[PDB]
């Protein structure tokens, strides 16, 4: 397990088109998958729009659609596939109903979307609804996804995390001494090794994404890398055609895929329980 676990340690981009990946799946044996989806209802998404989105907030509803608006759209066209019965389980998070605590589900009794066509639907009628509020930590919508996993038997399952990246930090503190934020997010990400979870943080705005960086590329403590950082707006800010970007979101989505699927299987999770992750309960929207 020990030799296993380094074997697992850090997925580069080991894939220069989609074609390649879409082999590499097939060669993985990859069968079935489920997404779950998660948006960052924060503050900081007031701010982080300045450069990327003409010093309006990532959440502002205008006559054209905003980077989350446009990021469901992308998932949809891009990963609607990667969901095999397109229930999409929906979750927001950083909002004044929830901090950096809870999750709320986007419908009632934490029913799934229909869809990425409801998914963007029920965006827009909860986000003029909300107080975008904090502090942020992925640590709930991280554990609200373990929840899913573990009630299912064990069906590997793709997070994607819709957020800005702005996880709440130590503004001053000079060596990497960590907030209760990154160290209840860091945790979740260590737990959520032990089930099969992959984690795609799609970042929308300015960033910085130092810290997106560190979730992908440097988290000792897990028994495999399940995070993949994707700059969706590096992506969609670039000079080529809409069809040319929606291909390079979709590349780097799933570049850690194969290799964290493979290692569902040789570090023994996929279809296993693990039999000690605390259920957790979605808040219901808000109203
Ligand atoms: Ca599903
Ligand atoms: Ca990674
Ligand atoms: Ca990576
Ligand atoms: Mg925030």
């Amino acid at each position: 397990k020990k030799r296993l676990e380094r074997k697992y340690s850090k997925i580069s981009d080991d894939y220069s088109s989609l074609e390649q990946v879409t082999e590499a799946l097939a060669r993985a044996g990859l069968e079935s998958s489920n997404l779950i989806v998660g948006i960052d209802f924060t503050k900081s998404n007031e701010w982080t729009g300045a450069r990327s989105f003409n010093r309006k907030s990532l959440h502002f509803i205008g006559s054209s659609p905003n980077p989350y608006e446009q990021a469901i759209t992308i998932i949809g066209r891009t990963l609607a596939a990667f969901d095999e019965d397109n229930l999409i389980p929906c979750y927001g998070f950083g909002d004044a109903s929830t901090h950096d605590q809870d999750v709320f589900s986007f419908n009632s009794e934490d029913r799934f979307c229909n869809g990425f066509e409801e998914v963007l639907s029920r965006y827009k009628e909860i986000v003029p609804q909300l107080k975008l509020a904090g502090p942020t930590s992925f640590a709930p919508i991280i554990d609200m996804a373990m929840t899913i996993v573990e009630q299912s038997g064990g069906q590997y399952h793709v997070l994607v995390i819709i957020a800005d990246g702005q996880v709440t930090r130590s503004v001053d503190t000079e060596n990497g001494q960590l907030s209760p934020q990154e160290q209840k997010t860091v945790d979740a990400i260590v737990q959520a090794s032990k089930l099969p979870l992959s984690i795609v943080l799609v970042g929308v705005g300015d960033g910085p994404w130092d810290m997106m960086r560190e979730f992908d590329d440097n988290i000792p403590a897990r028994a495999f890398d399940n995070f993949q950082f994707v700059n969706f707006t590096e992506i969609m800010a670039k000079n080529k055609a809409q069809s040319l970007k929606e291909t390079e979101f979709a590349l780097s989505a799933l570049m850690e895929i194969p290799q964290q699927y493979k290692a569902t299987i040789e570090l023994n999770l996929l279809g296993r329980r693990n039999g000690y992750i605390p259920e957790r309960f979605p808040l219901p929207p808000p109203m």
